[PDB]
Parts: structure tokens; sequence; C-alpha cells
């Protein structure tokens, strides 16, 4: 039922799980759970600079959170790099990432949108046709013999 409305984060979304943050941290400490949810915020804020500080608030939790726990933190990240233009530095969090679950498909696609991203401000080669070019005849031959090593 978490329809999606047309909308990033209204300020009370953004400051209400702040608001946690203040009164835990009042306390002296403050719950990774809140630290959590407190980059996602921001992660989705209107702001780039609120990004670059959600993106290092979850960077310290990695190395805080198991390899599971890290397994959900490293997907936000991918995603927070992947709209900085950043395209190579979340490349590397859901390039990583299929290493560990290559069965996710989330992060496949995501690959894709990176990966095509470069590709589209870099223009392909325009028109294209099974490569960039035809082969100096060269079907099969994955079983046939190869190069000669012999000069002449």
């Amino acid at each position: 039922m978490e329809a999606v409305l047309n909308e990033l984060v209204s300020v009370e979304d953004l400051l209400k799980f702040e608001k946690k943050f203040q009164s835990e941290k009042a306390a002296g400490s403050v719950s990774k759970s809140t630290q959590f949810e407190y980059a996602w915020c921001l992660v989705r804020s209107k702001y780039n600079d609120d990004i670059r500080k959600g993106i290092v608030l979850l960077e310290e939790l990695l190395p805080k959170g198991s390899k599971e726990e890290q397994r959900d933190y490293v997907f936000y990240l991918a995603v927070g790099n992947y709209r900085l233009k950043e395209y190579e530095k979340a490349l590397k969090y859901v390039r990583g990432l299929l290493q560990t679950e290559p069965q996710n498909n989330q992060a496949k696609e995501l690959e894709r949108l990176i990966d095509k991203a470069m590709k589209k401000d870099g223009l392909v080669g325009m028109a294209i046709v099974g490569g960039m070019a035809l082969g100096v005849a060269g079907l099969a031959g994955l079983i046939g013999l190869e190069h000669h090593h012999h000069h002449h």
C-alpha cells in the first residue's frame, strides 16, 4: 500500500526523522536505527549537499554493520552516487553487490543505467549493426586452429 506520491520528501518527513536523531542524541547517544533512517531522508533530499552527507553517514555505518546489513546500505549508496553523476562510484557498490548476490535483478538493472548512462553522455557509434563493423571473414572459428605462429 506504499503508494509513491509525486513528491521528493516533505520538509516534515525529513526533519521528522531528524527530530528523533536530536532527542536520542540529546540523551547523549544515538541508535544506529535512526542513523540509518536519517541518511535515507537526506539521500532523497532536494539538495545535493544533503546527499553528500547522507552518503557519508551510511559509509561510516557499513564498517559498523555485518555483511548482510551492508548489502542493504550498499544498495542505498549506489542509488545516492548514481544520481550525483558519479557513475563509477555507484558502479563499484552495485558491482561488488552482485559478487555477493548475483541473483539480485534489481541490482543488475541498476548496473545498466549506470553503465548505460556513461555511454549516453559519451555518444555511442550512432547507427550500429551487430557491432562497430564487419570482420576479416571470421564466423565461428571457435574450435578450429588459430593464427599460425610462423613468419614467411
